[PDB]
């Protein structure tokens, strides 16, 4: 068995490895890149993913969210309250604002520390969850906003045509912005390209090892557990290394910097947060591995978790004895 203790693997793809995604993809599972959840990518030097990225600041973020935090500093919860439209360029310069900045540190070990210990203490504003995309339409290789798209994998795979659309995100962050505790929608793989700016760290749970992450967070969030039996569909919640080292649960964690790739696979638990003004593209997809990852995801059916509406065919087609109470919870 390939990568048995699941750490997170680093590949470095030539151009001529670059050109066909699915195939590059099932060549890291076959070296057991998905045991861990989590994997990197660095793109081949001749590659970009568009010229510049000096005429960005007038991309609107519609509904930027503030990220409050409630709890303790290892284990908190965040909500997340709606602010005034602002542009790219207004948000770069709030991030960059002595409020908001990233303090001085001396390595991402030491920032790492910094967030955890004060994260709680801040409300930093997020602009995440935009639809569009930033790479240039010229860019072959490794282009997000044109994959292969998941309705048309359980196409191929299952035979049956549904309605739906895949489309990029795009996410502008800041010091101390935060992603709870979470897996895809219908445990589907995700793909992020950091675009420009600083660092983002991601932490992640080997899949083999989910169900743990999940007990845990049912004994540290007891009234959210009680809610709902997928709580963290809510993507609300945190949990800091220490606190998942005191519990036995295994994690890796790692940092991904502009112009590297980060996949995560079908029930990678994964966490994070950004290390300063950044900006990140993300899709979910599918292989055909993920089928039986879908046939058997958890659902959010309290009315918290409410998403796109591309994900009513993947629950209709692949989980239609729970069709009835999710749609309940979407409606
Ligand atoms: O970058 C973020 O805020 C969160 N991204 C992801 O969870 C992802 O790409 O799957
Ligand atoms: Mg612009
Ligand atoms: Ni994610
Ligand atoms: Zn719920």
């Amino acid at each position: 068995a390939q990568n048995p203790n699941c750490n997170i693997m680093i590949f470095h793809p030539t151009k001529e490895e670059f050109n066909d995604f699915d195939k590059y993809i099932a060549y890291m599972e076959s070296q057991g890149a998905h045991r861990a959840g989590l994997a990197k990518i660095i793109p081949p030097k001749e590659w970009k993913a568009r010229e510049t990225y000096d005429n960005i600041s007038e991309i609107l973020i519609a509904t930027p969210l503030q990220q409050v935090a409630s709890g303790r500093a290892g284990v908190f919860t965040q909500y997340h309250k709606k602010k005034k439209a602002m542009t790219v360029g207004e948000y770069r310069h709030l991030a960059n604002s002595k409020k908001y900045q990233t303090p001085p540190h001396q390595n991402f070990e030491d920032l790492e520390r910094k967030y955890w210990k004060n994260r709680i203490y801040n409300s930093p504003i997020y602009g995440a969850d935009i639809s569009g995309s930033l790479f240039d339409e010229n860019t072959k290789q490794w282009n997000l906003g044109h994959l292969g798209t998941i309705q048309d994998l359980l196409e191929k795979e299952c035979g049956v045509v549904i309605e739906g659309v895949n489309t990029p995100y795009l996410y502008f962050g800041m010091w101390k912005t935060t992603f709870a505790w979470h897996t895809e929608d219908m445990d589907l793989y995700s793909i992020n390209y950091l675009h420009l700016g600083e660092p983002k760290t991601w932490y992640v749970v080997p899949p083999e090892h989910g169900q743990r992450l999940e007990r845990l967070a049912r004994e540290l969030f007891p009234g959210s557990s009680r809610g709902c039996g997928a709580f963290l569909r809510h993507k609300v919640a945190l949990i800091s290394p220490t606190v998942l080292k005191e519990n036995g649960i295994p994690f890796n964690r790692i940092t991904q910097e502009a112009g590297e790739f980060m996949v995560t696979f079908p029930y990678g638990y994964h966490a994070g947060f950004n290390h300063g003004f950044n900006c990140a593209e993300a899709i979910n997809f599918a292989t055909p591995r993920w089928i039986d990852y879908g046939k058997m995801a958890s659902q959010c059916s309290c009315g918290e978790a409410r998403v796109t509406f591309s994900m009513d065919a993947f629950v209709r087609i692949l989980q239609p004895e729970r069709y009835d109470l999710w749609k309940r919870g979407q409606d």
